[PDB]
């Protein structure tokens, strides 16, 4: 993957531009996806200006005359198969180009060579042709461009009207032209020989090569698009299309006029995210705005809440945020209007983008540095890009523009500072509220009756209601959930329980919510939805609210402010309406609102206060959905707004799922009354109502921010109405009609069961005389509660069976488990074979099947070391595979003791934290593991309480004892698919023995990501469920995240079979596997290996107390204090007996079924038959969308390849062939090489050889050194061991020093470069990720997210950007330059030595956990002096030498940053 | 190539109708498209009445209750990819 742009400053055409463009494109073959056929690609495109002279000469050759004005060429893909459609397309384009007055010059068939493209990509190759037209009316150029664009759009619409598919238009303009296709990005100039002539010379050029997930290519889906390029993916595209449909009707401009009517459906059909972004961008720029203004309005800079920018830019950003909803997502944009060329980043700056200026007036930019070969002495500036920045080139006068100058020129054009104060905030109205109007809070009996009307039990009002008002945050869970799904339940479940939240796997990186809170917002705007193309003051007159949720007092204040334009609507329906009262009520409301909005009302306030004994409350979610979707389909939602009052929402999930429907605000007036009645009963103590309400509001805000960051969105303005949810158990019609766009994999109950349950609950609440709330069990088991999974009798029977070692007791346990009513999905099927029963003495052995099951990872931090080692040895004793999980592991357990038992694990994990990841830790296993997203709590990192980190676990995780460890949810290394491929290559390079696996959690559309990772050479995919365990997590995350692994696994199997990819990767499932029946079912669905998990822990003595998060497990398993540890009763024989019994049961059921071996059943979906629950439930769950399958063909239904998938080798291989004496006699060496950018992960296989021969610290420093010249590739020196010195002359690409383990890497420019060192970038983003030991010396500026998660390493650089030293844990960093904004976010260990002249540090620091001061102790003075001395004597920077020279007056300019919780542990008191 | 039809004069169903229909289809192979491939053709099919009892057996097996009145069956071709 890659995107880049070249341009000339002045603007004179020259062949060198396209020459360097094609050359740089020819070197993007290392980031691609090379396959076995080697010919098929996944899309590549180039984009230049029109070569007028060539077409003029050609048309002179034909026989016409070349006019004085410029020409315009239109390039099109026409159907190739049938000769009946090409005539139609020619007819259409000619009819619609001759209807305006222009003169056709003729057609032309571009010469091509189809010999290099593969076969599968050739089966859908369309016919490429071009037409030539010319301005003859003497009209200006801008009118020419506008008219051609309108003609092109009209042709597209007219041809779409005839259903004549397989037709596309590349680009129709007189300034730009596009050559794109599905070939390989290297052989472009061979497919298009036109680019080989000496006349195609342009002022600018764009090149792009994408990385597609699936394998089926479609030509019209190749980048660049019309007037835009892109990299990555946009998270918030679902709500963007809906808001665009809303804005379509309230826009017009005289530039279009009558033909404006021809452009109503702005966003077409059947495109990716970049396609919609491109169409909107084009239709906006054709109105008069330039490129930078449109970029600032579409993807606005992250609005920082500080004074780091002049206020004019702040007013401009406020206006742009008000006028158009942002577009989040990782993106590196290179947009090219016919006048400007702007390269910019997104809000967060998640992807790299580096540019170089030559001394010839030539600017180049892209994702890498050494793609195009540049001379070393002709470089003027090597620059990078941070968040929200943008660099611009103006060809109209030949002028460059960096960030500040460009934005200042932009904000010069209009008086932005005077339009912002026209609006007002809410606090002004709150502060003037007269102290009056106290509503008499309803009686306790009334409140209890209304609460029973929605089944809100009492455990809710004290488990997740008391902490939210008392502490100021949400509750904490301790284990997976075993309550059935919302449809299979029996009690009245709220409608929100049928909605599962979404997240993002490797396709989209989630963003943390505890560090980068400055880049997120919850602003709501009332009275802003309107025109988008015009400019006036009628768009800055509105009201702004800071939070989408409101209390009662503020809501009444707003209602009093809105005056005589607010229309109320009753959301209650008469219970005696009849069998179909709900449909009548919904029709009535969805008609009444459309009536009221046209009468003169601009606000709709949906209320439900009219609930009475004869009228029940319509579910607010469904009513809001219907009303919003009707206002959207009726072209009215823009005209009004929507404020909702509820009576059933209490937790953070309800407000989120209700906002995700389309409502603007949400008010809950029951929770406040319950809080008041609980406060006046003197329960919180002496906390007044105001402070409690404030803490409650803050907790709700935190919850909304967490749930909004769980997906990758930054601003609520794009999430409202986005419909980022999954529905299970709802009918296809109801969801597909009342809700905008939510995929329901299985149809479910309609409007009969819902109304039935609602009326039954209303009757059991109001019609009877109730006085006390029921106890209820949803978070902890009770006798009057629903059916949980782990029942007391079940646990006791299993424990007696595993202790007595009795097969009959285990059989009785399995029977007891199977004889329950339906609880999960696997309770709705039934095995059904057709063959004759085979005697049990003919199926395979017990050990041969035992060698499949494994036990998942368990963090050393959550568990006690005793149970850890016990499970480890119990799995390693028989020969099966075990796990280790995160949290590292003790090194002393690498070799067996005298007794003959190995405490080492067989599988190591690579989580987002990378705590115990050193060189030695990654070479003592036979299988690696990537923890992309955890099962029980996806979209979140591993959590651990503050007092659970003892001395041992801290010395193991390389952390300061006594801190609440929160691993970052983002991965900081997998931002897209190609980065995942790079990490896979790194892991396969460091360990030439084992394999690497990836973990996932089930959701809709996971098959695409599966087929994507299947092209990344990965060979084992572990698909988790949503019923697994954890150490600690919020209950909202446990109960409301993921889907049962049935749909996910059954869809991954289908997808991986559909692209001939099943035969290359294994498949392993886990999550909720208890007995043999479920194991056989999972194997039937298409799995090979399995897991046990919590079940095994029950054999270990776990009693499901669900108090593991307090380090007080009574049986002594999840404990880190020495007192409870001595209560352990674990014994590996228990696990051996458990596995033996499970294998015996599976053998017996398979023998009875009719087969002989498991490897002859995988994929046989036809052996199951769905059985109905009957007519007692009237639900319509049809599981057929899972039982489906595609015939495999010739390959096997399972993996049929032994050994790992080989990957190509880089230069380091040839290095090993030269370093014989170091591995035969051990003598020093000193090598030199000319390294290039297409060599990834240099210096890792040598590191593996060293650590297998000698170890980590077995050598002296600087034993072997390598001098590389020229720029280096990605992931330089990843996992270097102490003794190796990599000296590179030039600059590193990305991820340098990832996981440094004692080595030494130095980067310095070529000594013959006339560049000032401290004024140029020399490293990419994400430097020294996961570093634990070593020294790094730079000679330039650093990228972004610098030295994150450092543990014990030292680093010296000459500058940094945003999020520097984020979540650092230990080591030493010295930055000599300008630090970025939000520095040292969450730093709880180590130090920072900053050098800043203009006193800008107190403005950028994140003064939360760290303190900054002057240097006061002579010891640290000498330490810093010696560090700078080592730097200057190692890399010889002029700036460091000058600093070293004048030392008397420079230390008083240095500042020191030190964490707070480390003041009382430093042996040297930093104070006096 | 060709089209044929078999009907019952009285109007009482029987297996012999479908049997003879398949028998007829098994004898128009020569007038079709023969090529060196040996597998592909140019399309064929048959059209019969709804065997109510078979779908009744299916819907009884699935767990529902067989309705007395007549069922209606629908055959749909969805995009596979
Ligand atoms: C006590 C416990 C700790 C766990 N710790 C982790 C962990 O640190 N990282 C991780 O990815 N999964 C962790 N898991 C989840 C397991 O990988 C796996 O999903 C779980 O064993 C399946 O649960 P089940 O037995 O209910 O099917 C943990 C599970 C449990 C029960
Ligand atoms: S909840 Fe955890 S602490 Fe022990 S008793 Fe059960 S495994």
């Amino acid at each position: 993957c890659g995107v880049g742009f070249i341009a000339a400053i002045d603007g004179k055409p020259r062949r060198s531009v396209v020459e360097k463009g094609i050359e740089a494109l020819k070197a993007v073959w290392h980031r691609g996806a090379v396959d076995a056929d080697g010919k098929t690609g996944d899309g590549a495109g180039i984009h230049v200006a029109v070569p007028q002279k060539f077409f003029k000469d050609h048309v002179k050759v034909i026989g016409h005359r070349a006019p004085d004005n410029k020409l315009a060429v239109g390039q099109v893909f026409l159907p190739r198969i049938s000769l009946d459609a090409q005539e139609a397309c020619r007819c259409i384009v000619e009819t619609e180009i001759l209807a305006f007055g222009y003169y056709i010059y003729g057609w032309r068939q571009v010469p091509i060579n189809v010999d290099i493209i593969g076969e599968k990509a050739n089966a859908t190759r369309p016919e490429i042709e071009q037409i030539i037209v010319g301005n003859n009316k003497g009209v200006s150029d801008e009118q020419f461009e506008l008219d051609l664009y309108i003609i092109r759009r009209r042709i597209e619409k007219a041809v779409k009207g005839e259903q004549i598919n397989d037709f596309y238009i590349c680009s129709l303009s007189a300034r730009s032209i596009i050559y794109k296709g599905m070939f390989l990005a290297e052989q472009l100039t061979t497919f298009y020989p036109d680019l080989l002539d000496e006349r195609f010379e342009s002022d600018f050029a764009i090149y792009h090569q994408r990385y597609s997930t699936n394998t089926f290519p479609t030509w019209p889906l190749a980048q660049p698009f019309r007037m835009l390029a892109h990299n990555g993916e946009i998270n918030t595209v679902k709500g963007n299309v809906n808001w665009m449909k809303a804005h379509e009707t309230r826009m017009e401009h005289p530039a279009f006029g009558t033909h404006m009517q021809d452009l109503k459906p702005v966003i077409g059909v059947g495109l990716s995210d970049s396609g919609s972004l491109d169409t909107v961008f084009e239709v906006m720029v054709r109105a008069g705005r330039t490129a930078p203004m449109v970029k600032m309005m579409l993807v606005p800079q992250a609005l920082t809440s500080s004074q780091t920018t002049p206020d004019n830019h702040k007013a401009l950003i406020q206006y742009c945020n008000s006028v158009m909803e942002p577009w989040d997502g990782p993106a590196a944009l290179a947009m090219t209007d016919g006048r400007w060329v702007v390269g910019g980043m997104d809000r967060n700056g998640l992807r790299p983008m580096r540019y170089t200026i030559t001394t010839d007036g030539l600017i180049i930019g892209g994702s890498e540095t050494g793609m195009v070969k540049i001379d070393e002495t002709q470089v003027i500036e090597k620059g990078r890009l941070g968040p929200g920045e943008m660099i611009a080139v103006d060809l109209q006068s030949g002028k460059l523009y960096r960030d500040r100058e460009l934005k200042d020129h932009l904000a010069t054009l209009k008086p932005w500072d005077k339009w912002v104060q026209n609006t007002t905030h809410l606090d002004e109205l709150v502060k003037t509220a007269s102290l009056k109007g106290e509503p008499s809070d309803m009686d306790k009996a009334e409140l209890r009756r209304r609460q029973q009307a929605f089944g809100l039990t009492m455990e809710d009002m004290e488990l997740i209601l008391h902490p939210m008002v008392e502490d100021g945050k949400e509750a904490i869970g301790s284990m997976g959930d075993d309550s059935p799904i919302a449809v299979l339940s029996d009690k009245y479940r709220g409608l929100h329980h049928f909605f599962r939240q979404n997240f993002s796997q490797v396709t989209n990186p989630p963003i943390d919510s505890l560090r980068e809170r400055r880049v997120m917002s919850l602003k709501t705007r009332l009275g802003n939805l309107g025109n988008i193309l015009d400019e006036d003051e009628t768009q800055t007159r509105l009201l702004q609210l800071e939070s989408p949720v409101l209390t009662t007092a503020e809501f009444r204040a707003m209602r009093d402010y809105m005056g005589d334009t607010a229309a109320e609507i009753d959301a209650t329906f008469p219970v005696d309406g009849g069998p179909e009262a709900l449909r009548d009520a919904l029709r009535r409301i969805r008609q009444e609102t459309e009536d009221a909005v046209r009468g003169g009302a601009t606000h709709v306030i949906l209320t439900d206060e009219a609930m009475g004994p004869a009228r029940a409350a319509i579910p607010a979610i469904l009513a809001t959905g219907a009303v919003h979707t009707h206002l959207i389909r009726s072209n009215l939602r823009t005209f009004t707004s929507l404020n909702v009052r509820t009576a059933e929402g209490l937790d953070t999930h309800y407000f989120a799922v209700l906002i995700g429907v389309g409502a603007t605000t949400v008010n809950a007036y029951l929770a406040q009354e319950a809080i008041a009645e609980r406060h006046r009963r003197g329960l919180f103590g002496s906390m007044p109502l105001e402070k409690g309400m404030a803490n409650y509001k803050k907790a709700i805000d935190d919850g909304l921010l967490k749930i909004m960051s769980k997906m990758g969105i930054s601003v609520i303005s794009s999430y409202r109405g986005g419909g980022n949810f999954e529905a299970i158990g709802l009918s296809r019609a109801l969801v597909a009609e009342h809700f905008p766009a939510m995929v329901s994999r299985i149809s479910g109950i309609g409007l009969n069961g819902i109304q039935k349950k609602v009326l039954e609950q209303h009757a059991t609440a109001y019609n009877e005389e109730v006085v006390a709330l029921p106890v209820g069990g949803f978070y902890r088991f009770r006798k009057s509660g629903d059916r949980h999974g782990w029942e007391g009798g079940v646990i006791h029977t299993l424990q007696q069976a595993v202790t007595n070692d009795s097969y009959t007791t285990f059989k009785k346990y399995s029977e007891q488990v199977n004889k329950r009513p339906p609880m999960q999905l696997r309770d709705l099927l039934e095995l059904r074979s057709t063959k004759a029963p085979v005697p049990v003495d003919e199926v395979e052995s017990i050990t041969a099947i035992r060698k499949r099951f494994i036990t998942p990872g368990m963090s050393m931090g959550a568990l006690s070391p005793e149970a850890h080692g016990t499970l480890n040895v119990a799995m390693n004793r028989i020969g099966a595979k075990s796990d280790s999980g995160e949290g590292g592991e003790d090194p002393a357990r690498f070799r067996p003791d005298k007794n003959g038992d190995n405490w080492n694990s067989a599988i190591k994990q690579v989580a987002s934290g990378r705590f115990g990841v050193t060189a030695e830790y990654l070479n003592q296993c036979r299988e690696l593991e990537i923890k992309v997203a955890q099962g029980a709590k996806p979209g979140e990192g591993g959590q651990l309480p503050g007092f659970k980190v003892t001395e041992m676990i801290a010395r193991l995780r390389h952390s300061t004892p006594g801190v609440m460890l929160i691993s970052p949810p983002p991965h900081h290394d997998i931002y897209s698919i190609e980065d995942l491929a790079q990490l896979i290559y790194d892991l396969k390079q460091i360990n030439p023995d084992a394999k690497v696996t990836v973990k996932l959690v089930s959701r809709s559309g996971i098959g695409t990501i599966a087929a994507g990772v299947a092209k990344a050479n990965a060979d084992i995919i572990l698909i988790s469920g949503n019923s697994g365990g954890t150490g600690a997590s919020p209950q909202t995350s446990i109960k409301f995240a993921g889907l049962p692994w049935e749909m996910g696994l059954s869809e991954v199997h289908q997808v991986l079979t559909l692209n001939r990819l099943r035969h290359r990767v294994r498949l392993r499932t886990d999550g909720g596997l208890k007995t043999g029946r479920d194991i056989v079912i999972a194997a039937m669905l298409g799995a090979e290996e399995f897991g046990i998990g919590t079940a095994s822990l029950i054999a270990m003595g776990c009693i499901m107390v669900r108090q593991c998060h307090s380090n007080t497990c009574p049986v002594g398993v999840c404990v880190q204090d020495d007192k409870l540890r001595q209560k352990f009763v674990g014994t590996p024989e228990k696990v051996v007996n458990l596995f033996t019994f499970l294998a015996e049961e599976v053998r017996e059921i398979l023998a009875g079924l009719g087969f002989r071996s498991l490897n002859e059943v995988i994929g046989r979906t036809d052996l199951l038959h769905q059985v109905s629950r009957g007519a007692e439930h009237l639900d319509d769950l049809d599981l057929n969308p899972r039982l489906a399958q595609v015939d495999p063909g010739e390959n096997a239904r399972y993996c049929t390849l032994q050994g790992r998938n080989e990957v190509p080798d880089t230069l380091d291989a040839r290095i090993v062939a030269d370093a014989r004496p170091l591995f035969e006699e051990g003598e020093k060496m000193q090598l030199a090489y000319n390294a290039r950018n297409t060599q990834r992960a240099i210096g890792t296989r040598l590191s593996s050889m060293v650590t297998r021969k000698f170890g980590m610290f077995g050598l002296q420093p600087g034993h072997i050194t390598i001098r590389l010249r020229g720029t280096a590739g990605q992931s330089l020196g990843a996992f270097a061991v102490q003794g190796i010195k990599l000296e590179v002359m030039g600059d590193a690409n990305d991820y340098v020093g990832k996981g440094l383990s004692g080595g030494t890497i130095v980067v310095r420019p070529t000594t013959s470069s006339p560049l000032e060192t401290n004024k140029n970038t020399i490293i990419g983003n994400t430097v020294l990720y996961g570093a634990t030991a070593g020294k790094l010396f730079a000679a330039g500026q650093a990228g972004e997210r610098f030295a994150v998660r450092n543990s014990g390493a030292t680093v010296v650089v000459e500058g940094c950007g945003s999020n520097g030293c984020e979540y650092m844990t230990g080591g030493t960093a010295v930055i000599l330059g300008r630090v970025g904004d939000n520095f040292a976010a969450g730093m709880t260990g180590g130090m920072a030595y900053v050098y800043d002249l203009d006193d800008s540090l107190p403005l950028y620091i994140n003064d939360e956990s760290v303190i900054f001061q002057r240097i006061e102790v002579g010891h640290y003075e000498s330490q810093l002096k010696h560090l700078i001395e080592e730097h200057v004597t190692e890399t010889q920077s002029r700036f460091a030498a000058e600093i070293l020279n004048d030392w008397a007056r420079e230390v008083t300019k240095f500042w020191q940053v030190v964490p707070k919780e480390m003041l009382n542990r430093l042996e040297v008191p930093v104070h006096l």
